[PDB]
RNA sequence: AAACUUUCAACAACGGAUCUCUUGGUUCUCGCAUCGAUGAAGAACGCAGCGAAAUGCGAUACGUAAUGUGAAUUGCAGAAUUCCGUGAAUCAUCGAAUCUUUGAACGCACAUUGCGCCCCUUGGUAUUCCAGGGGGCAUGCCUGUUUGAGCGUCAUUU
């Protein structure tokens, strides 16, 4: 079965993909910024990231706000050229659903969190959904085939940036780039 | 001629330089992995027979316990009354304790020591009012437990 469905939900858009996101979206959107867990939307693919299985359970939801940057303070100002002179503009290195994991962390690192999966888009958002497991929990260290989030440094590491889209968004590459820096480098 | 004034003598005198001193500092190198909701870092306020502070300590207050050292004095011998062959204030001690009022600060507050609610036990003696000692009531999440919610929705003998 899972391998249906996750070539199911390959096909955006289409009909069933489409009639659903809809009602979805329309649900889901109404329901306070992050809105933590239920039973796991999308179960396919998420497998493919240690799924739900972490720890007995838990996947909590956030809606991250889309959209570029808001380059706060009024002004300039500062010079600018290399503006600095510019602000309505700027683009966010973050990683728009990076944030939501983030959040997410923060609205309780009772847990520590595997990785987070996308599932819609307005037009006024980004609907991503993150994963957990309890270290400071059960069979999470006990039935441990993971313990791996349990030791002590992997941990609300859900942002030190070693997550997933940051060690995407930073350098996982290997070659033809200077991305593992740090670095600087070079003095 | 002195006074005065300059000048150089010696003696004092202002001053604290030079010399030598070093329980600091400064930079080196080599081991080592530890804070806190089991209440941390920080703050007050206090605690010696005699103490202002630096220091240590918390109403068991320059200290309790426990060890070995000790073997003999501490706050070492400031004075002082001081007390000792049953082990004195010192080191180590963190296989024990005490750790006020606080601070991540926590029942509500907090320019105040102000204001509530439970539970246990004492006086007034009818539980329901007033006073005494003991124990307690933050938040976000995790997981189970335990009650009830909708025209989410299933099935039942009506």
């Amino acid at each position: 079965a899972y391998k249906y469905l996750e070539e199911l939900q390959r096909k955006k858009q289409s009909d069933v993909l489409r009639f659903l996101q809809r009602v979805r979206v329309w649900e889901y959107r109404q329901k306070n910024v992050i809105h933590r867990a239920a039973r796991p939307t999308r179960p396919d693919k998420a497998r493919r990231l240690g799924y739900k299985a972490k720890q007995g359970f838990v996947i909590y939801r956030v809606r991250v706000r889309r959209g570029n940057r808001k380059r706060p303070v009024p002004k300039g100002a500062t010079y600018g050229k290399p503006t600095n002179q510019g602000v309505n503009e700027l683009k966010y290195q973050r990683s728009l659903r990076a944030t939501a994991e983030e959040r997410v962390g923060r609205r309780a690192a009772n847990l520590r969190v595997l990785n987070s999966y996308w599932v819609n888009q307005d037009s006024t958002y980004k609907y991503f959904e993150v994963i957990l497991v309890d270290p400071q929990h059960k069979a999470i260290r006990r039935d441990a085939r993971y313990n791996w989030i349990c030791d002590p440094v992997h941990k609300h590491r859900e942002a030190r940036g070693l997550t997933a889209t940051g060690k995407k968004s930073r350098g996982i590459n290997k070659g033809h780039k200077f991305n593992n820096t740090k670095a600087g480098r070079r003095k």
